[PDB]
């Protein structure tokens, strides 16, 4: 139900990724250099061209944008 | 006071967000850990007021606790 799209050397998708954990999100994640078909949903599912993305039932917060992920999440 | 002081303690998710945060936007801050320093203890609780870490002071401005945008806005940076 939640997303989280990631690549290497990636300093905004580990930070993005601590504040999930430390809210005990329950989140599925991608490696969007290892995995193509990550890749792919990455710009024809989510029109995203950038890590990290995090999908939140199907809305899409794209980059670096910790303030989103505690609107859409509580 | 240094120009931006960050204000944190160990298990502390939120501190180690906002200083990634902070070197993520490569910010020239010192940081003190107020389990280990009874010094910045005291500046954190009696001098700028904040009960909890993260607490950043941005030119003598107190940002306490988590407030990612304010920091944004105080730095300058985004």
């Amino acid at each position: 139900k939640i997303e989280v799209y990631a690549q290497p050397d990636c300093p905004p998708c580990v930070i993005v990724k601590e504040f999930l954990k430390h809210n005990n999100v329950a989140y599925e994640e991608f490696d969007v250099k290892k995995d193509a078909a990550a890749r792919n949903r990455l710009l024809y599912d989510y029109d995203s061209y950038s890590t990290p993305t995090v999908v939140i039932d199907g809305e899409v917060v794209a980059g670096f944008q910790i303030e989103k992920l505690q609107q859409l999440l509580n």
